[PDB]
């Protein structure tokens, strides 16, 4: 139950996809951190 990528999990106005019980935080082009932000 409860899913992960409710509210848009990134933090850089990435594109969101699907994954295996887990979310998919598409960040730029040359970026880094895990939920798009670093
Ligand atoms: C999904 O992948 C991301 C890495 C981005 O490329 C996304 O494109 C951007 O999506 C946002 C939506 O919040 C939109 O506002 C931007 O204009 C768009 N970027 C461009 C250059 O179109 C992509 O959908």
């Amino acid at each position: 139950d409860v899913n992960e990528c409710i509210s848009n999990p990134c933090q850089n106005d990435a594109t969101c996809l699907d994954q295996i019980g887990e979310f998919q935080c598409i960040c730029m082009p040359g970026y880094e951190g895990v939920y798009c932000e670093i």
